[PDB]
Order: structure tokens, then sequence, then C-alpha cells
């Protein structure tokens, strides 16, 4: 199995114990660590943060004592400008300048591959996305062709049925990608105005949600049916929760809300919490395992958060092993309890170690 784990470069700026640099990462935890994100500037791949070159080095030094560890650089992101990617991918000359810029940059900076994070191609970009992936892989084969270790090409793909149908030619891109990470979280399965879990494993109660699509199992089965080989499909597991402010005394799934949850102290983003912030939240909270969805929510006062814990990520690993998938993907290492100081067990990376342990289990 693969355990593909993201590190985000803006996590260095979080206050106090929230600050995360690559030298806090456990070199033996994951098989692949992906650094997010690189820019595209003047149609060339390029750095984003002022100190990316320093942080690239802190990450790649982890391979010194773990020669099996691979690193990739993820280009794009969700505040990149899909308009910007679209223009780069449709223009024949821009696309070639970008492809040609990628292997020198990865070799210069010590990376083993590129992860494409175009979030998200439009219906009008579906074929451009295929062409981009085909031509990028072709350049990687050419660059290695004299006995080099070939660079890896991965892509992070939406788990949302509407985006999958509009944006991706799954069967074609799967032939060229070394692996696909399906982003099986941030689902919006609840009726408008109500709570729901953003990463359920299955639909659960049939008469309680609008659609059958907003869950991990539907997305995985669908992408396999569309032609992604199981041996290339890496299943996303979040180390963050999505939260809501409750509008009444009701606290179950589908309870009325007035808006997103109160921001966490470190991540400062209403509607989201890192897992270590959730560990803090859990003191005084009530935890419920959602029947049929195989994941917990916690509620306290007027707050409600749907998240994954050690038990639920082991169930998700059992699921992916039953489906013979390639492994698990984790967003993100800096949202796990990487310090080991919040989740009361003294253990660093509690959620990602739980995933690692389940993948290794027999
Ligand atoms: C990422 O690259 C883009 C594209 O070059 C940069 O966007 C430019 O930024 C300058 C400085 O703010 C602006 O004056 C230009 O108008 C922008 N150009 C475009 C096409 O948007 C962006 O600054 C880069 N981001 C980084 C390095 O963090
Ligand atoms: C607007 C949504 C965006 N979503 C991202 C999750 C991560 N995902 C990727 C992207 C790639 Cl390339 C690869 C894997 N996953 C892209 C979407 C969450 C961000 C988040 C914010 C705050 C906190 Cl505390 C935790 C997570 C919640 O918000």
């Amino acid at each position: 199995y693969k355990l593909v784990c993201y590190y985000t470069s803006w996590s260095q700026y979080r206050e106090g114990d929230g600050s995360c640099f690559p030298d806090a990462l456990d070199r033996f935890l994951c098989t692949h660590i992906i650094y997010s994100f690189a820019n595209i500037s003047n149609d060339h791949i390029d750095t984003w943060e002022w100190n990316d070159v320093t942080l690239y080095g802190m990450l790649n030094t982890l391979k010194n004592r773990n020669p099996n560890l691979k690193t990739l650089l993820s280009v794009g992101g969700w505040n990149f400008g899909s308009q910007r990617f679209s223009k780069i991918a449709s223009n024949t000359q821009s696309r070639r300048t970008f492809i040609k810029s990628v292997p020198p940059f990865l070799r210069t900076h010590g990376f083993d591959g590129l992860d494409l994070a175009w979030l998200y191609p439009g219906r009008r970009d579906k074929q451009h996305f295929t062409t981009l992936i085909k031509e990028m892989k072709a350049e990687f084969i050419k660059e290695a062709q004299p006995g080099k270790k070939q660079l890896l090409l991965s892509a992070a793909l939406s788990a949302g049925k509407v985006t999958i149908d509009s944006s991706y030619d799954i069967a074609k891109i799967s032939q060229h990608l070394d692996f696909i990470s399906i982003m099986t979280y941030d689902f919006h399965g609840a009726w408008r105005g109500t709570t729901g879990h953003h990463s359920p494993l299955f639909r659960g109660q049939e008469d309680a949600s609008p659609d059958r699509f907003s869950n991990t199992d539907y997305a995985v089965g669908y992408m396999l049916r569309l032609g992604a080989p199981a041996s290339k499909l890496v299943m996303g597991i979040p180390t963050f929760g999505r939260s809501f402010t409750l509008a009444s005394s009701e606290t179950g799934v589908g309870a009325p809300i007035s808006g997103p949850g109160i921001p966490g102290r470190f991540t400062k983003e209403a509607g989201t919490l890192a897992y270590y912030e959730i560990c803090d939240f859990l003191r005084g909270a009530t935890v419920h395992r959602i029947l049929g969805q195989q994941v917990p929510y916690a509620t306290k006062g007027n707050q409600w958060v749907g998240y994954d814990d050690q038990e639920s990520v082991k169930s998700k690993v059992q699921y992916l092993k039953d489906r013979q998938l390639a492994g698990a993907m984790v967003w993100a290492l800096d949202l796990d309890d990487f310090q080991g100081s919040f989740c009361g067990q003294d253990l660093r990376f509690p959620l990602t170690n739980a995933i690692k342990d389940a993948l290794a289990a027999t």
C-alpha cells in the first residue's frame, strides 16, 4: 500500500504550537509526502512562499534516513485561479513551456514527481486536462529515458460526481497517471440549512439525505467504474473536520444550523477545524458515531463538527483494502496532532499513525 501525505507550506505561519515546518514530520510515517503548493508564473512552474527553497530542503532531507520515502511537489490549489490553469493548459505554447519547465525544477529541488492540483477543470477544460496529463507524462518518460529513475505524475481529483462528470476523462487520464488521489471529503450531502458529515464512508439513512452521491463509497465505486484502476486509486482521508453553528436544541445529523462553525484558534477558518483543534473541542463534548456512515460527530454547546478519529480511519482503511485500492491519501500532516500535545495520548500524528497501522495490519 501507499500512504500519500500532504504538507502545506502556509502552515508554517500558524501561531504558537500550530506552526508546522517539514522538520517536524516523521520520515517513516508516509510512503510519499507531497508539498503544497507550487505556482505557475510566466508559464513556468515556480516557488510560492518566500522560503520554499529552504522548506523543500527540510522535506527532502527526510529521505536521508529513509531511502524508500518519495516526495512530490503539488502545483495549483484551490486559490490558484482555475482560470489561470485553464489559460496555461489551452494555449499550445504556454502548455509546452510549462511541461518543459517541470523536470528541471523537480530535479533541481530534489523532488521525485509532480502532483497536479487543478481545482478544478471546467467542462470546457476536460479535454485540455487529458492533453496536459498525457504530454506531461510523455516529457517525464523522455527525461528519464537514459536510465534515470522516472519522475512520478499524480493528480488530486474531486470526489464530487458533478465535477467528475464535467471535468475528467477518467479512463484516459488514469493510463498516464502513476496514481490518482481521490478527495473523499468536503462532501456537501446535507439538505440546505442542516448539519451533515463532510466525509461519511457510506450514505447511511436512505430517507434522510437528498442524494446517494455525497459519500466516500459512492465516489470510489464510481471512479473505479469509470476506469480508474484500483491499483492506481489512493483514497483521501481528512485530518480535519467541517463544523456548523446549531440553530436549535437539535444535535443529530440533519439538525438545523445558522451557519458555519466558530473558527479554530490556530487555523482561523470558520467551518473547519484541524484534528488537534478537535481534540481540544472534545473536552466537554459529546461524541456520536453516525450509524451507517461509520464516522463520528461531536457536539458541544451550539457547535457541531463532523470529523474522523482513530476508529473511523481504521474502518476507512478496511474499506480501501477490501476494494484493493492502492492505499490512503491524507490531507494534511500539519492538521493531524503533529506535536502530539493536544490529543492526550502523548503520540505524534495519531490519525496518520492509525492509518499506517491499519494499512500494515493483517
Ligand atoms: C504566482 O504567479 C502569478 C503569475 O505570474 C503571480 O501573479 C502576478 O503577480 C504580480 C504581483 O502581484 C501582479 O502584478 C501580476 O498582475 C500577477 N499576474 C497574473 C497573471 O496574475 C503571483 O504573484 C504568483 N504568486 C506567488 C509567487 O505567490
Ligand atoms: C474550502 C474547503 C477546502 N478543503 C480542501 C481540503 C484539501 N483538498 C485537497 C487538495 C489537494 Cl490538491 C489534495 C488533497 N486535498 C482541497 C480542498 C478544505 C481546506 C481546509 C481548510 C481549513 C482546515 Cl482547518 C482544514 C482544511 C476545507 O475547506
